[PDB]
């Protein structure tokens, strides 16, 4: 068991990973791969032992035989550890006024996402939109749109408003970047807005200040179903479009168990509650960003009942990530599907 054999896809990563293995007294060893692909596959034939995936590379792994057993978990709690969060749910925001807009006649309309590649904002949506899209055109889709980190002069950076060269760029320079982003690009310009099932209620009634949603009401919006019909915004149990997962830490089957204790310690060691983290190892805290885990993460969950793909993944969620891979393929996906 001891060491667990972590994969780097970067050289900061593999930086990190060499501080946490040193720290660990060799509880914890380093192996680096060119890309997640590569490790994925290290980790499949016995050259590492695991590495945090997003949901996307918990498909592809759990299709190579690999399991998820720990969640990212990132909201604060006292049974964090033992108590795995499920994510949230992407969910197709319109205003309650519009006239005749549904899931079935998106094509054509003006649409607001939090970014380019995000999971709510992008992936999902066009995803399940995957049997209207043409030749892999997810470009072409709307008439227009905002959706940051789109080529300058796309039409999905039509509707963006960051002054200057910030125009469309995914970032908070741009003011229809992000979850609120892309709420507020709707209640300003767009026909629908890819965002979660928590932004509108967080961003109505006065939940935020800022001037532009300060005086919202969570009555003048409407969900989108899968289904053609159109529901509150409080109702989006059986009207949202996917379950997007947390991270997760993916191993092979008989390293389950190791890599449960090995990183249950590590996490009481170097975890979220380490005092000072100046010049000290942390293992939720990055040098750049997100580095081995997302620095969101507040602890590592063990996983009971959702310790493999299909159960830890959700099923419009597995349909969506597989409909984009019919759009841009993957070579171990290839060989682990055969």
């Amino acid at each position: 068991c001891k060491p667990v054999k972590w994969c780097a896809l970067s050289h900061h990563e593999r930086l990190k990973c060499d501080e946490w293995s040193v720290n660990s007294v060799g509880k914890i060893e380093c192996v680096s791969a060119e890309t997640t692909e590569d490790c994925i596959a290290k980790i499949m034939n016995g050259e590492a032992d695991a590495m945090s995936l997003d949901g996307g590379f918990v498909y592809i792994a759990g299709k190579c035989g690999l399991v998820p057993v720990l969640a990212e978990n990132y909201n604060k709690s006292d049974n964090c550890e033992d108590t795995p969060e499920a994510g949230y749910f992407a969910v197709a925001v319109v205003k309650k006024s519009a006239s005749d807009l549904t899931w079935d006649n998106l094509k054509g309309k003006k649409s607001c996402h939090t970014a380019v590649g995000r999971t709510a904002g992008w992936n999902i949506p066009m995803g399940l939109l995957y049997n209207k899209i043409n030749h892999c055109r997810f470009d072409e889709f709307f008439s227009e749109g905002c959706a940051p980190g789109s080529k300058k002069d796309s039409s999905l950076c039509k509707l963006c408003m960051g002054s200057g060269l910030n125009l469309c760029e995914p970032n908070n320079k741009e003011g229809y970047y992000g979850y609120t982003g892309a709420f507020r690009c709707l209640v300003e310009k767009g026909d629908v807005a890819f965002v979660k099932h928590q932004t509108v209620p967080q961003n109505t009634g006065g939940k935020n200040p800022d001037p532009w949603a300060k005086n919202l009401n969570e009555k003048d919006y409407e969900l989108l179903c899968l289904d053609g019909t159109r529901k509150p915004v409080e109702e989006y149990a059986n009207c949202h479009l996917a379950r997007a997962p947390n991270h997760a830490v993916v191993t092979r089957k008989d390293k389950e168990a190791c890599v449960h204790k090995i990183l249950r310690q590590q996490q009481h060691l170097f975890g979220s509650n380490v005092t000072d983290c100046s010049g000290n190892f942390c293992l939720f805290r990055s040098e750049t960003k997100d580095l081995l885990f997302r620095d969101d993460t507040v602890c590592l969950a063990k996983l009971h009942d959702r310790n493999t793909y299909e159960k830890y993944l959700g099923e419009e969620y597995v349909k969506a990530v597989g409909n984009l891979r019919k759009c841009s393929t993957s070579s171990l996906l290839e060989a682990c599907t055969f």
